[PDB]
């Protein structure tokens, strides 16, 4: 009985993880598209004079942080799924350990998890990266707009100084974002290790 | 003794849980009438020329917006409370299997228990599709009342893209909350599936 | 020597458990002194003429808005806070039912913790109530507030179908979030009741 | 095998320990540096005559709360990430027990762990300490921008008393989330003791 109830959920959690590629797809492509609309959106209102200087830079930045918090909220949707993929196939590696108890093929289930183990770091490393990258490159535009209004007096002191606060609480902010998502994993995946290090210990 | 302290239990789960059906029942009731007065109010403002079109056209995407973030709350918390239903089915399952042994009894808990997890699983594909075609009706509307005020001019460039990008980030936002949801409740149904699996195999 | 180790371990506990009572009684008297102070102002405003018709029942609305938003929030801190102590109390109870053995002592300690767990689920109840009325009176007088405005021609009609939107809104957060709360305490209660059983069950 | 093992598991668990206080480091440092930022600009702004006093006041105001929020979610963070750890070291402390069950071994690494706990329970301390400290002195500083407003003539008193309205709400909304955290803390450390009692009653 085991066995085949075993390959049955074994199947249905590969179905899982397609379903969790697919939506981590759909949110990036989703993510671009509604960028680029919105970059060309700005573009126009810059290009037939309807906006004034200062306007479009803050409509500039509001695009910038949007653009991030949905990166950073898919972050910790993709970081939690994909850890709960890994914490998913431990406890299928489980089930299938203590039916088929043959050492030869536990020590080969063990060797995918660690593969698995392995690449969801990698995931993650990864996930940091490109959250550093977007957070100081669109930091440095959000900088560069406000000098621009600064340097051509397309806005008050009081407009810029708010600008400049407003972009500061912004980014230290996505900092505690990013804090919590690689925290959360780092602690994550030690644990699925010392899981990991008790089944090999076991057989 | 145990066999009567565990009807008590198992009844009042039963209760509890027509309690969550019926509180689920009034949101949604709720929900539908605050909007429908919400639309009232919006089509007698226009009607009545209390608002221009512009105006009317921002309160009718403030209303969506209402609309649907009410919608993923309850969902979150619908689909929270029924699986937790369901695991405190398993956890008065455990309760029951654990006192009376027969394994015939075991059976009849057993096979109530995996209709009860394939219902589940029903109702989450139920609400993301739900999610998914309110999601993109509410999408169309929104899109089509700025159209609206684009060919008649009712609003300035500016106005019509912040529009624009105001939607694109609440439509992405509302994607987002979804997946979060279907997400949590996918791996719950996993885990659930695996407890239950074990329950079978050790009875 | 576990007798005396527990004996430290229960009367920190008893500490803990008394800290969180005063806090939690601080914090309803804190509300309670700053919706007075707040309900003053607002009061002084509209004899003074310091303020529109319109903005002072915006005022009105906003005060009970967040009164009851404070409400909800250190409600659900204190059944949190009180539903954990209920657990710390069976997490101890282990500790001490395992380490005196005494038929007799387990006996009195079983009833004790019983006695205690039928007096949270009567605090939730408590809650629960408090929660729907006061919702309900605070939603009258929101109704009352706007009617009085449109009779008046304090405000526009558009003005006016924006407060009955963000009424309602306001109205059914509050809703949602009641039913988050006291859904979630039901559940804890029920689990700790499973708990209960087999403890004493083994006893 | 076993002992290689463990001894690259606590060199990991050593590396992520290192890691989270990188992180937490650097993060508090970008806290502070965008803090003395914003009150530059400010102080610029009184100077320079770019603000009307309540204005001022105002961004004075919306500063230290925004300070105080993200300084709290950091201490927040911070707390997290050492129980974590701690717990991560007791799973730790379990592998190498439960590998070399001398006692003689076992009362050195338990001796360790109960000063861990001990330092923890006087981080908890230190952070509770500073909270209630700053919350007082950015709750006084702000009243005292209310009141030499008033005195001033600088606002109105409808203005006024939404300032005292959101000043009252800053405070308790600090005063409860502080709550929350702070609870769980302590109780985490309890269970984090009674840990370190079955800890040292079996060994």
């Amino acid at each position: 009985s085991a066995e085949e109830l075993l390959r049955r959920s074994r199947e249905y959690l590969k179905k899982v993880a397609l379903i969790q590629l697919v939506i981590a797809f759909v949110f990036l492509i989703l993510l671009i598209l509604l960028s680029w609309r919105s970059e060309e959106l700005i573009r126009e209102l810059e290009e037939k004079g309807a906006a004034s200087e200062a306007e479009l830079a803050r409509m500039k930045q509001q695009h910038m942080t949007a653009y991030l918090q949905a990166a950073l909220t898919a972050w910790e949707i993709i970081s939690k799924s994909v850890i709960a993929l890994l914490l998913l196939q431990q406890n299928q590696l489980n089930l299938e350990l203590n039916t088929d108890t043959d050492k030869n093929v536990a020590e080969e289930l063990l060797r995918r998890s660690r593969e698995y183990l392995k690449k969801v770091a990698l995931i993650q490393l990864v996930i940091a990266f490109v959250f550093l990258i977007l957070l100081i490159l669109l930091s440095w535009r959000s900088e560069e707009l406000i000098r621009e209004l600064e340097e051509k007096g397309a806005a008050s002191e009081a407009e810029l100084a708010r600008m400049k606060q407003q972009h500061m609480t912004a980014y230290l902010q996505a900092a505690l974002t990013a804090w919590e998502i690689i925290s959360k994993s780092v602690i994550a995946l030690l644990l699925l290790q010392q899981n990991q290090l008790n089944l090999e210990l076991r057989h």
